[PDB]
């Protein structure tokens, strides 16, 4: 019963941040990857 | 002209891996200018 406003503000904040988050660890799952294999070399 | 394949194989390998990295961490930048954005309306 929250102003659509206030609510719409809220979810696409968290989304954003939720984005970041995914594209934080896929990018550390990238590195460890690449510095793993480099090791193999 | 005397690497056997698979070293070939694997720096190609590294290679892909250290492009996958770097096009995630354009990625990610953009997400937090993103996120950054986002939060000014808080």
């Amino acid at each position: 019963h929250m102003r659509a406003e206030e609510r719409e503000r809220l979810a696409e904040v968290e989304a954003a941040l939720e984005k970041q988050r995914q594209l934080a660890e896929a990018h550390a799952q990238a590195k460890a990857q690449a510095e793993r294999e480099a090791k193999e070399l």
